[PDB]
């Protein structure tokens, strides 16, 4: 289809379209990308990551056009530690992604270390709301919690400081123009705190004519909960 | 998903999201349900459906809601013959649905030969649009060719007298207000010739929460083309 568009209000658990992988699960009619105890409580080594079933056709060769989408969704992060960690993302990714092995931690479940640094080996773009950047084990990061736009690397091809409010629900639009390449996030907090990060880039030169979209989080040795509340997403095929 | 919506205006042969059964083929950026030889005419003893891969909700029995949907297609018929059969038709139906044996010809592919008028043994709900009613196959048939709205029988429980126009395409938007129950086909040609039928149904007494929508046609002895041009789709789950 040229055009798809699905809302998720909130999270029944009773889901039919959408794929599971990892810890990631329905808990309260909200996904939790990472493990919790029975008391609900975040625990450490875990990764989890879901996908909407249909596939997304994101742009197409023989008639030279490119998607339009908006991604708009809301999730909160909890800890009893003061650095909790490791973030969660939005991605976007072929159809047959999987949990890359060793892509625990810092590398928020879209990584291999091996490769999590070569542009050249990957095929992802994601925006990460970034909690843990210890300069020793996260040396990729801006020495603070941040918001950043990933382009086939853990190394954000740029980002912005963030702050993390334990237990607030971030609202975040995502939006590509294929006209001006041009991929907009903003993040706001229910006081109007507001946080903007804009990127140019051509999807067709980063991933394939068809991909699937969803997100990802995991916590390393540092742990918190990731709360996926709600998302809605639309995209249509247009001419450029 | 609360709310789902997908749009084809054409058929590209690179589809992810459609599911085919039978003879169903992509040829021309048009779906065709039917076999068809080299020379691209129609052939005999041929069913074809095709079902949009995510599951479509339906109605939600905890939160008592049912969805508002709309269905919009347009669909053309080619035979050498002028007793083309036997029929295209929209259908909601259980996600696992598959060609049911022997349901060939005045069947359309969607009912089995022995619970075919057997309320009580089938799940669906169709919109057919029959071009062959001879009386001895097919005796559940008015004597015209006609639309009709099938609830769990091929046996229409409404229909509409309705005229077959060889390579010409049919306009059809289908619609179903949960608020008031009414299924309604509207269906016209591009010279403004237009066609009602309506049927109140309390789709919840007929389907389960989750099904999967699509299109289904068939030709036993007699045959036809039975072209997909475009189709768009969007439901909203309401409470009433
Ligand atoms: O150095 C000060 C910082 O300490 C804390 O963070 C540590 C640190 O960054 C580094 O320390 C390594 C080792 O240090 C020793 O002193 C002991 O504390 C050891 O236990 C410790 O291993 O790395 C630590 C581990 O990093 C993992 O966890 C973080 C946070 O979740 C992730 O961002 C990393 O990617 C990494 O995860 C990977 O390894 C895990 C197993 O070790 C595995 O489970 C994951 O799947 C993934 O592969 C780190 O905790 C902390 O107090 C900072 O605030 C402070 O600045
Ligand atoms: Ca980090
Ligand atoms: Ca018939
Ligand atoms: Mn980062
Ligand atoms: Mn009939």
């Amino acid at each position: 289809q040229d055009s798809l568009s699905f809302g998720f209000p909130t999270f029944p658990s009773d889901q039919k379209n959408l794929i599971f992988q990892g810890d990631a699960q329905i808990k309260n009619n909200a996904v939790q990308l990472t493990k919790t105890d029975s008391n609900g409580n975040p625990v450490a080594s875990t990764v989890g990551r879901i996908l909407f079933s249909a596939q997304v056709h994101l742009w197409e060769k023989s008639s030279s056009r490119v998607a339009n989408f908006q991604s708009q969704f809301s999730f909160s992060l909890k800890s009893p530690l003061s650095n909790g960690a490791d973030g969660i993302a939005f991605f976007i990714a072929p159809p047959d992604t999987t949990i890359p092995s060793g892509s625990g931690g810092g590398l928020l479940g879209l990584f291999a270390p091996g490769t999590a640094q070569n542009t050249s080996a990957n095929q992802v773009i994601a925006v990460e709301f970034d909690t843990f950047y210890a300069q020793d084990s996260n040396t990729w990061d801006p020495n603070y919690p941040h918001i950043g736009i990933d382009v086939n690397s853990i190394r954000s091809v740029k980002t912005v400081k963030w702050d993390r409010r334990d237990g607030q629900s971030l609202n975040v639009l995502v939006t590509f123009n294929p006209s001006t390449r041009n991929l907009d996030v903003v993040a706001t907090y229910s006081d109007g705190t507001r946080y903007e990060v804009s990127y140019e880039v051509d999807v067709r030169s980063v991933l394939p004519e068809w991909v699937r979209v969803g997100f990802s989080a995991a916590s390393g040795e540092q742990y918190q909960t990731h709360t996926l509340e709600s998302w809605s997403f639309t995209s249509t095929l247009l001419y450029t």
